[PDB]
């Protein structure tokens, strides 16, 4: 009977999922967006008032794709002109709105190409990045003042990130960090200078004559890192006369003796800031306090207040070091580390005091720290029913750790088992967000004793759609490997029958700390695979997976490529052996680490797999950023790993692709995992004999995402799954 | 019963051609290499002797792989450590051995990296090239005397061509001309300046980090053009304290006026030598005969010796004007031109005289003068039987152009109608090559009365080989179009029987003056498919073609992708109305322009493909060199040509692929037809939500000639004709 989710359902979206993006204004109020026009809540009864009508820029001349609204509510910034680069940076064009006087300023305006705007934490001052040099703007309608001079392309970056700061630590282009009530502005400044230069054809449109080449700073597994030096300007010093003076703040003595990164900046009160450092071996991490000297003016970071987080079994923190949250005085905070057992929870920490203490423990894991009262510390964890892949908001009186709530457990344990949360400024008020098993669900709720005002999304219009389709289930569980468990998912095609034998797509990422098997609702690939091929699509959490503790996360370090794709060759195994599960008809596919997994699962020899399909593969760690690779890899130098790095690749695997159908695919502009990793897959399968099919994708990046190829690449890999399996 | 010939017979050679290149060092002698050592032949009675034995250098320390001995038979040129550059140039080490003393010259050798060498045409003395000057060394053991000095690599070439000279207009790395008697050294020299580069990556081998960038000086269409100088210097002037005079030969002032190029240069006595320019517009062409002035040593070109060649319906020659052949005194000379009647026949030329006289004519063309005696000219023509296809050696008496008389026409009709000739130093002795219908056939002669010497080689090996296999036939035919009769050629499988079906593979090229139906035989990838798969593969020969007159060949002038294309489809249409085709699996596939013809035709909406596949092809004209692209289409201006330009591109027939099975194909690091071609047809597929196959080629350039990519490519390409017609 009736219809099913098709690929073009998927293709073209028309299932689509409601979402409730607030933005919180104050302790009281949030704002809510809507395509036309910007309202204002009152959380406690949930009136509202229009902030700003749909019409107020109906002649502005251009497309506004974002706006930001000063703290003061007093200002607009219109983001427009915008112009992507890489995953977070991208440039665009600002003006600024006058709500006081319902004016469009004109005087003194914000450049174009500007890379970061941001205004300050409480009035409305403005800081922005112009061609690499930080520019303070005291009024929206006064002069700028420089705060830097020696921004220069590719060279030195001022307030924002270069390339693998970007995508490997900071997560965002932004390097400038406010204080709470705006007095001091904080940034990093980059160097590359001497890091060599990625290089790859550009083709742009068909009028191009001759290919453009990109070239991008970006450091290779041990190649010459940029270099950094953090800083701390005085907003409240600027002349117009006089060039602004940075305090710098240095060291840690312990990490300037070789390479190292500056990790996190996180300010603690209003002349009170933390950073946090690592050394190039991403094994010893430092946290450094420093206050700021009211008669001196500079900026003193006292080695008493210094903290210092190692790893014996491994690197520091999932990705990085995890942030401090401090208490109102900034005397102390908390911060999640790994257990004595291996297990992330949260420390209790006095500024001056070398050892912390725990407040939680367990064999699970505090995913978060989410909101911090001088009563309660609410954070996000896995605890319930000792689900991995679950996340609750669970609540801890700092007066006795013996008393922790959970936030969302019982809400509604059917639908939702996987929360994130919002609170207001002063965690007055929180939203959950409710992403699945059921269908996504926000709600409103009120910290004094936690009720539950009211619900502010429940996707009833896509429910109501879905019953009329044949829609597939999910089932979550898991096997056991060597004492230890391991979960796993699979997407079962609608009237899933165990007495009948389904192909099997094992979808595959694996990369340290990684987790494909939640119980997150999604309408994807694997959905259509599911509900119109009726394709069962598995996925599998072993060795390296995260939120189970370093025992497990830890077992690749400085191996990559061995357990972390065995166990998922081990996991296709037991599938096999289902009796719903016909082992003939057995593919894998993933992208980036996903598809460097693949192709080593495909070039093991274990002749589980029929065939495959690799996007944008790493193919030998050499070739890919340092500050990842060299976090699980350490230096490719004979002294350290080069040996690992030499014995996992793909194209040394290259011979034992005759027993398979493989699929290459890659975006030719690829600026992180670049097209070369493919290129030399594919000649290593030339050299040796084996075919494949191929197929590059000109002019796309690592996410092949413009509209046109995201359709054309899951087309093709479609076409590619029929036939392997029928 | 028994085999055929397989795909593994091809990508192995299983059944190879035996061959007989000899070298001729005299008008009485020949050399003839062997896989061991080089024997010297008397042509007159065929007794040999060894030249040098194949043990001479055995422990040499390197692997040679070419010899070249000195017109003195006194030295041989050791050609070692080769490195190939594009499709003609290259560099590598060379050293001299002394064969009257039996002595490796170990003074003053020849540098490594040379680029080019050569012996004078008399003695012993050496001309070479090196970091882009141009050496002599009037002594093999004698220190060399530098003639040029402004070599810089990627901007002045001295001695050698650039890119685009290269590969368009003298297919040789080759630009210096010694005299007859080698007193005199000619050469040209090319500016690249300001020609733009191609940029693209160069992965290597897999322990590079970084991929590299190759950039290298092309003119693409209507681009800047390198400029070009010639040269003369006296080899018998050099001393060794002072700096070498080279004296310039410039102009033609017609040519001046703007941009030209030189396009032939020819010695016609031991004082006397013609060059021939063309304009940018390659309409029109200058022949100068400059005169050494020995009172002046300056060289002296005479208006009044010169000689206009042009054209009104399209460019001037095949692919450029075709070279003189001067009388011995070189007051006049023959040389093939375009009829009045459009046909290619050879004119009679006084040095003086602005009229020549035609001394052969009719609807067929000479191929190319041979030899010439002061009593005969012998030349190859198409005439024998009105077949364009065929070649045969032709003599005509000088004294009654009426006195013709056909060399090779009877020597075996049925086996070789098929010829390409050698003559000795005075012609007093000619080796015939036939290679086809039958298998390669190759004698000696005499050419005081034309005698039939002895047969060198007939491939008796080869024969008795495949008697023993089922392979196909050659079918060599034609069909009407609009009064004009165009031939087509057939490779029919074993058996054919006319009463069934068979699949069609339509094998194109069809670029100006090309000719894919011929009576040549050949062991290719459409012998496997005939023999293996019983697959029929067709070409054909349209407008544009070749050898049959300017009617046909300047067709397409200024008209690219038009009727060439266009013909293509209506002999694939007349080819699926004749019984024995299957008129549901007929496909299409070429390279490079058989490439852009196949995607032209696969795009035009026809319907009578159903699958094609395009190597390395172009896809926009303003993407190709503009000496080949704009001999045809012009500039691409809005004044010129620009209109054309941009409605002959593969990218705007798109939308029309959606009816047809495509198999895209490239080789990343192909230097002629730029990657960049196939990058944007996959963009402008991608853009319209067309699926089809692809593979790059990671390092190959346009020959994907590489052993391991050769046989990948073939194969590939193999399973999907394989896939398109079962
Ligand atoms: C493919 N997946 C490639 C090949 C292995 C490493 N690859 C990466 O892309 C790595 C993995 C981690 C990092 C990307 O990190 C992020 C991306 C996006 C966000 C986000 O919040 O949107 C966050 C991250 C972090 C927090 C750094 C994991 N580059």
């Amino acid at each position: 009977s009736r219809k099913t989710y098709t690929l073009t359902d998927y293709l073209k979206n028309t299932y689509r999922l409601k979402l409730y993006s607030l933005r919180w204004i104050s302790d009281h109020e949030y704002l809510y967006k809507q395509e036309n026009n910007i309202l204002v809540f009152n959380a406690e009864y949930g009136n509202s008032s229009v902030f700003l009508e749909n019409s107020t820029f109906d002649e502005f001349g251009h497309s506004i794709n974002d706006y930001s609204i000063s703290p003061d509510g007093q200002f607009i910034l219109l983001e427009y002109n915008y112009v992507k680069q890489w995953r977070h940076s991208y440039t665009a064009s600002y003006d600024i709105y006058d709500l006081n006087k319902r004016q469009l300023i004109t005087e003194e305006r914000i450049p174009n190409n500007t890379q970061w705007v941001t205004w300050s934490p409480v009035g409305h001052k403005l800081a922005y990045v112009w061609n690499n040099d930080i520019y303070v703007k005291i009024e929206p309608n006064l002069p700028s003042y420089r705060i830097t001079w020696t921004g220069k392309e590719d060279i030195i970056y001022n307030g924002i990130t270069d390339w693998v700061y970007e995508e490997e630590v900071f997560s965002a282009y932004s390097a400038l960090w406010w204080s709470p009530n705006g007095t001091f502005l904080a940034y990093a400044q980059f160097n590359d200078t001497e890091v060599p230069l990625i290089e790859y054809s550009f083709y742009s449109d068909e009028s191009l004559q001759y290919p453009k080449t990109v070239r991008v700073p970006y450091p290779k597994a041990g190649a010459v890192n940029p270099t950094v030096k953090f800083f701390v300007v005085n907003t409240d010093s600027l002349s117009s006369v006089t060039n602004a003076t940075s305090i710098q703040i240095t060291a840690p003595a312990s990490m300037l003796i070789g390479d190292h990164y500056l990790c996190d900046v996180t300010w603690a009160t209003q002349e009170r800031i933390s950073l946090q450092w690592l050394r190039r071996i991403q094994n010893y991490s430092v946290m450094d306090i420093c206050d700021y000297d009211e008669s001196s003016g500079r900026w003193n970071c006292l080695v008493a207040r210094q903290h210092i987080e190692m790893s014996t079994t491994g690197w520091v923190g999932r990705f990085r070091p995890s942030e401090p949250h401090f208490t109102l005085d900034g005397n102390s905070f908390y911060k999640i580390i790994s257990n004595e057992e291996g297990y992330r929870h949260i420390c209790y920490f006095q500024i001056d005091k070398k050892d912390c203490t725990f407040i939680t423990k367990g064999t699970w894991e505090v995913i978060g720290i989410e909101a911090l009262t001088s009563d309660y510390l609410y954070y996000i964890s896995n605890e319930y029913k000792g689900m991995p892949g679950g996340r609750n908001l669970y609540k801890i009186q700092l007066s006795d750790y013996t008393k922790v709530t959970c936030l969302s457990c019982e809400l509604n344990p059917e639908r939702c088992q996987y929360y994130s949360v919002s609170f207001s400024k002063e965690a007055k008020y929180y939203q959950l967000r409710c992403s699945g098993p059921g269908l996504p669900l926000y709600t409103l709720h009120s910290s004094v004793n936690d009720k539950g005002l009211r619900v502010l999304e429940d996707n009833s219009a896509l429910d109501k759609m879905l019953q009329n389709v044949q829609m597939p289930s999910k089932k979550l569980d898991f096997i056991i490997l060597n004492e230890t468990k391991f979960w796993y998912q699979m997407i079962l095609p609608p009237h899933f029958d165990k007495s009948k034998k389904y192909p099997l797509l094992l979808d595959v990422y694996a990369g340290p700390c990684s987790q494909k098997a939640d119980t997150v609702f999604r309408l994807n690939w694997a959905t259509y695979l599911a509900s119109t091929e009726n394709i069962i699509v598995a996925s599998f959490d072993g060795r390296g997976s995260g939120y189970q503790g370093d025992k497990i996360m830890h077992a690749i370090n400085r191996r990559l490529g061995t357990f972390e794709v065995e166990d998922q060759i081990e996991a296709a195994r037991q599938f096999s052996k289902m009796g719903f599960v016909d082992n003939k008809r057995i593919a894998i596919w993933g992208w980036s680490y996903g598809g460097y997994v693949t192709s080593m699962v495909l070039g093991s020899g274990s002749g589980v797999f029929k065939c495959g399909i690799a996007v944008a593969p790493v193919s030998r760690w050499e070739y890919y950023d340092s500050v990842y690779t060299e976090r699980y890899m350490g230096l490719p130098t004979p002294e350290d790993n080069l040996d690992h790095y030499r014995n996992s690749t793909v194209m040394s695997r290259a011979e034992n692709f005759k027993q398979v159908e493989y699929l290459l695919i890659h975006g030719t502009a690829d600026d992180n995992v670049h097209f070369q990793q493919s290129a030399q897959i594919s000649k290593a399968l030339v050299d040796v004999g084996v075919d494949f099919q191929a197929m590059w994708y000109t002019d796309e990046d690592h996410g092949i995402a413009s509209s046109t190829a995201h359709q054309h690449i899951y087309t093709h890999m479609s076409h590619f799954i029929k036939q392997c399996f029928s």
